[PDB]
Formats: C-alpha cells, sequence, structure tokens
C-alpha cells in the first residue's frame, strides 16, 4: 500500500493511555490495541 502524506490538520483525538493524538478516530483506535495487554515482541512490526 504506497501512499503519500495526507492532508490533515490538527487532532482532536488525544489518546487517554499515553496521550497520544491523531486526525482520524480509526488511527487511534488501532493505536490504543499497543496498551491494551503488552506483548513481549513489543511494537516494531519493522
Ligand atoms: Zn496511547
Amino acid at each position: 500500500g504506497s501512499s503519500g502524506s495526507s492532508g490533515t490538520g490538527e487532532k482532536p483525538y488525544r489518546c487517554g493511555e499515553c496521550g497520544k493524538a491523531f486526525a482520524q478516530k480509526a488511527n487511534l483506535t488501532q493505536h490504543q490495541r499497543i496498551h491494551t495487554g503488552e506483548k513481549p515482541s513489543g511494537p516494531s512490526s519493522g
């Protein structure tokens, strides 16, 4: 999935666990997953 940089302003949505932010919820909701049960491997997806 090769895409560019979507034109989005500030981010109204701000995570509650850490305090992150995102222009769209879909981006945040998927982020919270990082907190929900910490894995041994860790968030790398490299
Ligand atoms: Zn967070």
